[PDB]
């Protein structure tokens, strides 16, 4: 059992919030943490007609934060069983769908959105990959086990695509070590499994999903989803430089031309509502 620390889970971050009072949901602040509580709490409120399974259900989907499992059997190798009949769909639950079955219903997390994602800022904007240490946070040290870590394809958009198997990929396949939890570590274990990723970078938010996978009969996993997203550093490329191998002139702090039309002027920002016309209806 475990979590995500760093970068946060998507499912940990919701938990760290207000979900337990009013029991509405109205305590959480993220809008999309929200949504997730309120989908499971709409969507067992529509089913059952009961106020207090609907919030049971809605709290249980972030309580079960270290519980974002599925069982898999001995042939949890067997890469269709996983994507065929374990973790089929609600990849971001796990699989988890049903508030009366076993895991309940996550499903509120696997919606598609505004996540708001750990943004990693890049050293160089040439970087083709940035070496991440990730934090797994352990409840229970459970060996033999592996982790996989694969991320969306580059075209993903967070704001309405779900994650799934079909659009994802791997780049991450080992045992990872035991390790003592570095300073200013979010996790509440004594001991992480930390590991060093290759991250491919990406111009727009993205998604990691971490999978702890043990390797015995029962074949329990533990499937999270990750928001990340990228800080490109501002200025001109590296490689289109060009420095100079050879009068009293200053620039003054005048708001140059203000009053006359053009980029980011009112006029710009009016006009662009006219020329958007045809989009509203
Ligand atoms: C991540 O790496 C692990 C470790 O190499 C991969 O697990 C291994 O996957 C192979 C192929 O699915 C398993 O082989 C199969 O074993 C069964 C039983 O012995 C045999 O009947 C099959 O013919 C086949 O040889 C292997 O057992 C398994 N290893 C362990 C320790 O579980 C895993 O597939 C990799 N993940 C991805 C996404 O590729
Ligand atoms: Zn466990």
């Amino acid at each position: 059992h475990g979590y995500m620390s760093f970068p946060i889970a998507r499912q940990r971050r919701c938990s760290m919030e207000s979900f337990w009072y009013p029991t509405n949901g109205d305590g959480i602040t993220d809008p999309m943490c929200r949504a997730a509580y309120q989908y499971v709490y709409d969507k067992v409120l529509d089913e059952t007609g009961s106020t207090t399974d609907a919030i049971s259900a809605a709290q249980y989907e972030f309580q079960q934060d270290n519980e974002y499992a599925a069982l898999a059997g001995p042939d949890y190798w067997d890469k269709c069983h996983i994507t065929q009949q374990v973790v089929p769909n609600y990849l971001c639950a796990a699989g988890a769908h049903s508030w009366s079955n076993p895991f309940g219903d996550k499903s509120g997390v696997d919606i598609s959105g505004s996540w708001r994602p750990t943004v990693i800022p890049l050293s160089d904007n040439h970087q083709v990959s940035v070496p991440l240490e990730l934090e797994f946070c352990p409840t229970a040290v459970h060996e033999p086990s592996y982790y996989e870590v694969y991320i969306t394809k580059p075209s993903f958009n967070v704001f309405i695509d779900r994650v799934v198997w079909g659009n994802l990929d791997l780049i991450y396949n080992d045992t990872v070590p035991l390790d003592p939890r570095l300073p200013y570590s979010i996790c509440d274990a004594d001991l992480v499994y930390r590991f060093t990723v290759p991250i491919p970078i990406r111009q727009s938010q993205a998604v990691l999903y971490v999978r702890w996978q043990r390797l015995d009969p029962v074949g329990e996993g533990f499937y999270n989803c990750v928001d990340i997203n990228f800080d490109y550093n501002n200025g001109p490329d590296d490689e289109d430089i060009i420095v100079p191998d050879v009068p009293n002139q200053c620039a003054s702090t005048f708001n140059y031309n203000e009053g006359v039309p053009g980029f980011d002027t009112e006029e710009y920002y009016k006009y662009m509502y006219e020329s958007l016309r045809f989009n509203r209806y």
